[PDB]
């Protein structure tokens, strides 16, 4: 079926002849004011953008029938950055100030079934009129009336269909439905993005084993909040290129042409936030390239630099939690294991703070491998959706596993460069958000990261495992925005 | 062959140095007192962890100020107890930009065929400021091969181990590269390898004079900074299932769409785009629907003017941009007016280049105006599906160089004549002579581009004449109040100037510019100008 939504006050708040040429379109803004203000201090009207992606993914035909104006005024963008918001979230939009026709003439109704090739019982109209609901039910349409802010409108609308939650989820942006760059830094090496919203900029860069579709909740939101993201595809993950090169994933290098990634797209300047492996990377560009750092956030993942007299190595041979990261050491080893099966392998992967089928990081070498233990067939973890799981497979058949391993595999050169910013600190803005229930990458892990970087903020999640960004994502937004917010 | 110089005094001026200087004696300061924080051949103390990388900048103060406080009053004349170097080395990094002629002396041998690069005596800079330096050096990126950062290598000049260090990758030998610093004490380890030593005293000139003397010779306007070849980001927006527009990005914000004509792509603004993004914007070279590598249907309704306008519009919500600054020109010019008249939303601002906001008549069939305007027939000429199109593709090469040529050129386009003589190239040379305003490359990209879209597409959008007049007639009661610009061209024959004149009549406070011995290619003939212009233009607002 089909959802029909007002604007007036249906959609944003506060709500709101020859002008009435106005809403036809004869007319703009500038054609006539004390009232200009009022169309700037309304915005969206989220638990009922919320019903609508909620029917959106029941499988409905959402839609918008205003009766809209053209405005070419001096603070119009607001209505841009709505309108550009809402945008995604439907299937048509039957202004009245483009068709001509205005509500309540009944030939604008008459339009609308026309386009949603639908008979006017299977759709229902939302007004927060009523004067303009009549023709609608006259129609055999579902009418629903506003009144106030929602609540009782969601209600007589959930019966019509199903239910809606009182404390959602950040919309997750997604998934063709994105602009995809491509940059090419080095000959055979180019990096696939996303992007969304206006600058600054500040890049997202995923973690082990992900994707850029990783911050797939804080992509839209994080734009929406007035940045313009790039949600990259790390080196040797999905749409970048992988090599099979081990030395090409030296933290050198990555920061390097992480650099470079910048110059080729020319951006000056971006904000650094990462998570699990990137947050490594992430930091070191913070220490390594200040100038191209406007600001660092990380996830989990702490500042620890390296031990100039303990080898590397043995730092792992010793941490008991690093096992599986070690069996991860031998090339073709680990990839074998989660390739034989990445349903498993994922689902296995990406499980809550709070559940079973866990992944073996210390009994790796012992049992055989990282998935010796977990089930076969494990349980669709509450934090993914099969669909979800999927395309982060279609991913990785492509560029298969060795490349991201390849991460890690990295031990002493990494060290031996880590070594020279060991005499300075990190000097800029900087964001340090730690997990609670993270087992591996543990919070107490950063405790005298301050011995290296004063100032540094922090931010704390409870309940939270190692898949942050989509375990606790509207925290997780929250706390990244207000960051970035207050500097 | 190569060819490397420091940054500060060379690419970057005033020297940096000059404001120690100039702050030496404002504080009756003997005379390289702070100075040798920088120009001696005494690299020690935190100047020298500074420069070595292995301390930021930040720290670098607290340090060197209690370093310089050691001679401070000791050994020396008195210097200010509280007495700091913070806002004072910040400043003298900020006040400095690029070196134009110096960084055009580059991008000519780098033309020439030589291998280009920077190696300074860098720090890294944490600074309340940085960002200055990210982008000056954002700049520079692209001109050279190799970038010898003295706070990233570990040495630092004037310590051989550097040089060493750079020849190693360069793989050259100390005569086939030269080396441009201004100190001299710098330049003194360059020739005693075997180097060709160079003062870049004074400021420019003098510098590229005796340089001159062992390269070639620049220009005396060079032509602007052109973002090319393939060495660009690659946008790729699905706005409807089948159809997907791929465009180009450059810079940071706000976001200014730059749509191209007939018959043409996003490599046309090659010479804007990168101007323009140093111009502190974000630009999005767009692939016009039906042209390159966006989605080129071959149905004509695909080309309403309605239509293109709405998925411009489409576009930005997917690219998640709320407003955008729309400078179209030809055809684009059209749809760029079309969508400062029908979505003010969404149009932070609007420029045309040679087409003027033309409404259309109530009660004048579109057509009719097109079968009288004489200088409108190769236009009539396109009409027929198949036809124009089968002209232009028989021969790719001649059709382009037929097309664009100067506005002081041979070789013209049969614009009114075209139907009798059936077509365009018709009475056009055999093999056009390559304008100055094209090289061969530039031509082949244009129709390689055309080799994967074919030619109908880009056609249809003179085939939706009735239905743009329909569609335009609405907003006949209403009018651009949106900052606008109109650019009119002088020598364009069709797209005459003139034919501007009552445009404010629709659009008030309408701004405009206009370019002498320009031809219909403006941002090809008149580069320079159209950059200005255009900057200057969204300068003032
Ligand atoms: C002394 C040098 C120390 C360098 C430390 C670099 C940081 C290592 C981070 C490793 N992260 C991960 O291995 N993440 C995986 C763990 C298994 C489940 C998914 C996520
Ligand atoms: C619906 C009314 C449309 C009126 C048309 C107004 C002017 C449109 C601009 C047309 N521009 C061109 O035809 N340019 C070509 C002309 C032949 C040589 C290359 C450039």
């Amino acid at each position: 079926r089909v959802a029909a939504f007002d604007l007036d006050g249906v959609l944003a708040l506060p709500s709101i002849g020859p002008t009435e040429q106005l809403m036809k379109g004869k007319i703009t803004f500038s054609q006539w004011q004390i009232f200009s203000q009022a169309m700037a201090a309304r915005s969206i009207n989220r638990p009922m953008l919320q019903a609508a992606i909620a029917l959106k993914k029941k499988g409905f035909t959402t839609c918008i029938v205003t009766n809209n104006w053209l405005d070419d005024g001096d603070k119009r963008d607001s209505l841009a950055q709505m309108m550009c918001e809402l945008s995604q979230h439907f299937d048509f939009l039957i202004e009245s100030c483009q068709v001509g026709m205005i509500k309540p003439e009944p030939q604008i109704y008459n339009f609308l079934l026309d386009t949603l090739k639908a008979k006017p019982n299977e759709v229902v109209f939302l007004d927060d009129f009523g004067s303009n609901l009549k023709p609608a039910r006259d129609m055999g349409m579902v009418t629903i009336l506003v009144h106030n802010t929602a609540s009782a409108l969601r209600e007589l609308e959930k019966v019509t269909g199903t239910q809606f939650p009182e404390a959602p989820l950040p919309v997750p942006c997604n998934p063709n439905d994105v602009s995809h760059g491509y940059v090419t830094v080095k000959p055979g090496i180019r990096l696939h993005f996303v992007e969304m919203g206006s600058g600054p900029a500040l890049c997202l860069c995923h973690g082990f084993p992900e994707s850029w579709f990783s911050w797939r909740y804080q992509i839209p939101a994080l734009a929406q909040a007035g940045f313009r993201v790039l949600a990259i595809d790390m080196k040797g993950y999905g749409d970048s290129s992988s090599p099979p090169e081990i030395e090409e994933y030296a933290m050198e290098l990555l920061c390097k042409e992480m650099v470079t990634f910048l110059d080729k797209l020319g951006i000056p300047q971006a904000v650094f936030i990462g998570h699990d492996w990137a947050g490594v990377m992430v930091w070191n560009m913070a220490l390594f390239y200040p100038e191209r750092v406007r600001a660092v956030a990380s996830l989990n993942t702490p500042f620890m630099p390296p031990d100039p007299d303990v080898s590397p190595m043995k730092v792992i041979r010793s941490i008991p939690v690093f096992n599986y990261q070690l069996y991860f050491q031998e090339p073709g080893v680990a990839e074998a294991e989660l390739e034989k099966n990445m349903s498993r392998t994922f689902k296995s992967f990406f499980r809550a703070s709070d559940e079973t089928g866990f992944i073996a990081v210390h009994k790796a070498t012992e049992i055989g491998g990282i998935l010796v233990n977990t089930p076969e067939d494990p349980n669709l973890s509450k934090i993914t959706t099969e669909e979800e799981i999927e395309f982060y497979i279609q991913q990785f058949k492509k560029t298969g596993f060795r490349g991201p391993l390849n991460w890690y595999r990295n031990t002493e050169r990494n060290w031996k460069w880590s070594c020279k910013g060991l005499g300075r600190k990190i000097l800029v803005p900087a964001l340090m958000v730690t997990a609670e229930k993270d087992i591996v990458l543990r919070p107490e892990m950063s405790k005298n990261m301050e011995k290296w970087i004063p100032f540094l903020k922090r931010g704390h999640i409870e309940d939270c495992g190692h898949w942050t960004q989509i375990e606790k994502p509207t925290e997780v937004n929250q706390i990244l925005i207000k960051w970035l917010q207050t500097e």
